[PDB]
């Protein structure tokens, strides 16, 4: 089942492929939706650009590593209030990036 995750007043609709905060709805690119909804099916969980990279564009996907970087950076820009120091997406410096389960 895939109704609705909740992280903070952070709201995500896997069936609708939507997403909100606060409440108000985000618009997101299909990849995008696709890399915050992996983050948000393993809250607090770590996971290298490596292991993003095939999950979330694909075994037969090639390109460069810093695509999930770009993304990341784009999804912080669109979600957190200030992406200087976010609270959602995080980044374990070194190792990978990972969704902040709010304690």
């Amino acid at each position: 089942s895939s109704n609705e995750i909740h992280i903070g007043s952070l709201v995500i609709f896997p069936d609708a492929y939507v997403v909100s905060k606060r409440d108000e709805t985000i618009e997101l690119t299909h990849r995008e939706f696709e890399l915050l909804h992996y983050l948000a099916k393993h809250i607090g969980q770590v996971m290298t650009r490596e292991h993003l990279l095939q999950t979330v564009w694909g075994y037969d996907y090639f390109g460069d590593v810093r695509t999930v970087d770009v993304t990341v950076r784009r999804l912080r820009e669109k979600i957190e209030d200030n992406p200087s120091h976010p609270n959602w997406i995080v980044t374990r410096r070194g190792v990978g990036y990972y969704l902040r389960n709010p304690e």
